[PDB]
């Protein structure tokens, strides 16, 4: 257990090749059993849920956990949304340690068509946006730009809840489940992409859907590469057409199935 699931445990011994799914913003790695379904027969698959920090902090966490598991190789890292971005940060980290990466999925992981500033002025419109929204579903002052402006992301929302509880009761689930993927969701936008020099396949949906968009609407464009193609020299881009939240469901992960259990085949073709 502890933070990775197992959805099919491989054999005692031999067996295929593990793909290893990543959680998504808000999400655990359950989401991964259509693609399973569409996956070769005994094809393994484990995947690492929620842990805490910046990308790199994360995969800090994970890649010990992979080599554990899979020791030299062959990695097969696959991610919808943040999991996309988890994935690729995997990959940097096993290749920087010499292991034998040789497919990266992203599933509609995409970058926002225009850069997320990481700046105090970003913060004070972010708030102002979402303070706005409030006020409307909520039928209901000041912002505290100076205190938000100091904190980080965990710390904003800390204390944007912290402050609503002063009346405003709202249940502990419902509270935590919504912080969870608000960070989940900020963490995609303040990745630092570092170049990696494997295959990347790129899953890319048609857009964002709208309640994306209504929170970061940068998010509103996508380019070509979806904006991996200055760090991805290659990348391989297959279109499945669609909306974001669609991408991982049947009928479409269909399609992401029959492309990625080809690319599979010749990774057993190539080891035998
Ligand atoms: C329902 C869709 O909500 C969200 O995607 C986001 C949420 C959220 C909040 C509560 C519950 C569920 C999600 O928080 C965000 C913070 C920044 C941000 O750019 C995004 C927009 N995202 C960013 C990453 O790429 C996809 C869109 C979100």
């Amino acid at each position: 257990d502890g933070f990775v699931r197992t959805l099919r445990a491989r054999p005692e011994a031999g067996g295929k090749v593990p793909v290893f799914v990543f959680h998504p913003a808000g999400g655990s790695t359950v989401v991964y059993e259509p693609l399973l379904g569409r996956l070769p027969a005994d094809t393994p698959m484990y995947g690492f849920e929620r842990v805490e920090g910046s990308i790199e902090e994360r995969a800090q966490q994970y890649v010990p956990k992979l080599i554990e598991m899979q020791g030299d190789g062959p990695y097969v890292l696959v991610g919808w949304s943040l999991g996309g971005v988890l994935a690729y940060a995997c990959a940097i980290g096993l290749r920087r340690l010499g292991k034998d990466v040789r497919f990266v999925g992203l599933i509609d992981a995409v970058r926002a068509g225009e850069e997320i500033p990481q700046t105090k002025e970003e913060i004070r419109k972010r708030w102002d946006r979402y303070a706005a929204f409030a006020e409307k579903t909520f039928n209901v002052p000041a912002i505290p730009y100076e205190q938000l402006e100091e904190l980080d992301d965990e710390g904003q929302v800390r204390f944007v809840l912290d402050a609503v509880s002063q009346s405003v009761q709202i249940p502990a689930g419902i509270i935590e489940h919504q912080r969870t993927s608000y960070l989940d969701n900020r963490a995609i936008d303040t990745a630092q992409i570092q170049p990696y020099d494997g295959h990347v396949t790129l899953y890319m949906a048609d857009r964002y859907h709208d309640d994306a968009i209504m929170f970061e609407p940068r998010y509103a464009v996508r380019q070509p590469d979806g904006g991996w193609g200055e760090y991805v020299s290659d990348l391989e881009v297959v279109p499945i057409g669609g909306e974001h939240i669609q991408a991982i469901d049947e009928p479409i992960i269909a399609k992401v199935g029959e492309h990625m259990s080809r690319a599979l085949g010749q990774i057993e073709a190539d080891r035998t």
